[PDB]
């Protein structure tokens, strides 16, 4: 049963729908097309249905379909089960877990079908663990996981996985090496590998790999996909405040070349795809040049990881769109984006429509370049915007009011959902072109079955009529109002 959104004002420009133990909101025919809509004033996914015309007259604007102009296939949708996140979910009584879950996972929710998995402590732990800290042990016969995983992140992992109708890919990332192995013997800070890749330093590391690998399966959890790094750019700068660990484009590709790439072939986990990068665009495209024009780094990458953060700087065309020209058999996945990091920033603005609208503007124009799938950073954090070791706190989609046992769903959550439900993996992006100039933000994709989905985002506070046309089954007239959010369904059968 569809059960409605509860909304509660906090100040800013919309509300966040509040959920609670007992109590949290959840959810064609042919000729007709099926829209859900969310408006700054409060409208929650609504459904709504209109239908498909056989003329249409006007000087309007127009957004036509080219259904035979074939892009990117989509990889999902998802966010990241960090410590913080899993001590955050863990703290609300379990029937409000389970509808926190749900939301995420579930046919009753938004679908998310990728799950980022941190491979030992980031800044969102409340402790710095690696899981082989016993010094100089190249054997890595002291490697295990603390109660950070197996009590925490893995059964949680599990819980979600056990709601999903879709299935889901999980994705592992580093953020350090043990700190033995680090230049500079400590966790954050300017450090890399110590000596060179192809070396000892270098093949434990690699083995470290496979041994999160195995110890995941042990607990009967499999990866589709690995980062190379976190970050790799971040070790390189001299008073970096939190766990990193430094590579230049070059020592990636050694790395990955003579150790990463060897070790996870040679192991039981040579299907798991290696992606590098899981930085910033603007890396692009000089990363990839480095990385992919040796070919013995290139038969093991089968794609690049992106961060939003420095977006600003990187204009899509030059960056994403230069690397598809160049790699196009090589994927594009943005991998973690948050709102809230910058200094001036509140960490947490309950009810945000603004940040809403951050995420779906950069879901779409990731689309729009190539991108074949999206990943939100923390599932949930506190109202302060965490825990965070050295508080370094942001925003989430949902946040977690512990002592009060209800979590708030923002409007991040909605503009998320309005793709990660609506397109499932397998979806294809095709051609979309506009009559005129606007301001609104759209991309269409065809479903698995054939069936079509637009979303559409205006940017403006106008409201935009327009119409859609599909080219041999007719015309969708509707009105984008002013901030707003819709995706459209309907069957081309
Ligand atoms: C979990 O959240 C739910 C939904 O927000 C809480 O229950 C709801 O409770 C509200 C008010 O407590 C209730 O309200 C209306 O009717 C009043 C009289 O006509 C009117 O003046 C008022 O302003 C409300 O519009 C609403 O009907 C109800 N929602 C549903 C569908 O249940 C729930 O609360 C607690 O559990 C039940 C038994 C609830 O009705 C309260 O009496 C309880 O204290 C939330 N749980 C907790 C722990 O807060
Ligand atoms: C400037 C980057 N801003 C960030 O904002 C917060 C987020 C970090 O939590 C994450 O660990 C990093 O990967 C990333 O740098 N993050």
């Amino acid at each position: 049963f569809a059960r409605p959104c509860i909304p509660k004002s906090f100040g800013y420009s919309s509300v966040v729908c509040v959920c609670n133990a007992t109590y949290c909101d959840s959810f064609p025919a042919l000729g007709t097309f099926s829209r859900y809509e969310s408006t700054r004033s409060g409208r929650r996914m609504e459904l709504s249905m209109g239908p498909i015309q056989a003329n249409h007259t006007g000087t309007g604007l127009l957004l036509t379909l080219q259904p035979e102009q074939k892009f990117q296939k989509v990889k999902g949708f998802g966010g990241a089960m960090t410590d913080a996140a899993a001590l955050n979910i863990l703290a609300l009584s379990p029937p409000a877990q389970n509808l926190l879950l749900k939301s995420y996972f579930s046919e009753e929710g938004i679908g998310y079908n990728i799950i980022r998995v941190p491979m030992a402590s980031c800044d969102f732990s409340i402790r710095t663990y690696t899981y082989a800290d016993t010094p100089d042990d190249f054997q890595l016969h002291n490697f295990s996981l603390p109660e950070e995983d197996t009590k925490l992140k893995i059964p949680l992992i599990h819980r979600a996985l056990q709601l999903a109708q879709r299935p889901v890919s999980l994705l592992a990332s580093p953020w350090t090496s043990p700190t033995w192995l680090k230049t500079n013997g400590a966790v954050n800070g300017k450090g890399s590998l110590k000596g060179q890749p192809g070396d000892i330093y270098h093949q434990t590391w690699a083995r470290y790999f496979v041994k999160f690998l195995d110890a995941y399966a042990e607990h009967k959890l499999q990866f589709w996909a690995v980062t190379a790094e976190n970050e790799p750019s971040a070790g390189l700068l001299s008073g970096y405040p939190f766990q990193c660990l430094g590579f230049t484009p070059e020592h990636q590709r050694d790395f990955i070349a003579r150790d990463l790439g060897p070790t996870l072939a040679n192991s039981t986990h040579h299907n798991v795809r290696l992606l590098m990068l899981d930085d910033q665009r603007l890396l692009l495209p000089h990363w990839a040049k480095v990385v992919l024009t040796d070919p013995e780094a290139a038969k093991y990458v089968h794609g690049i990881a992106v961060h939003w953060y420095l977006d600003f700087l990187a204009p899509a065309k030059a960056t994403l769109g230069e690397t598809h020209r160049l790699f196009p058999n090589t994927m594009l996945f943005a991998s973690e984006a948050c709102v809230g990091s910058k200094f001036w920033e509140q960490s947490v603005r309950l009810g945000s429509w603004d940040r809403g609208m951050q995420y779906s503007h950069s879901i779409i124009t990731n689309l729009l370049y190539h991108v074949v799938g999206w990943t939100d950073w923390n599932l949930a954090l506190n109202p302060e915007g965490g825990p965070n070791w050295v508080r370094n706190f942001v925003d989430s989609p949902i946040i977690v009011d512990i002592t009060k046992d209800t979590f708030y769903k923002q409007p991040m959550f909605y503009h998320l959902g309005h793709f990660s439900k609506f397109i499932p993996e397998g979806s294809q992006r095709v051609g979309l072109v506009a009559s005129q100039k606007n301001d609104l933000d759209a991309v269409a994709l065809m479903h698995p079955d054939g069936s079509a989905v637009v979303v559409v985002l205006n940017r403006s506070s106008k409201d935009v009529p327009l119409t859609i046309k599909d080219p041999a089954v007719g015309f969708l007239e509707t009105i984008s109002p002013g901030y707003s959010i819709h995706t459209y369904l309907w069957h081309r059968q």
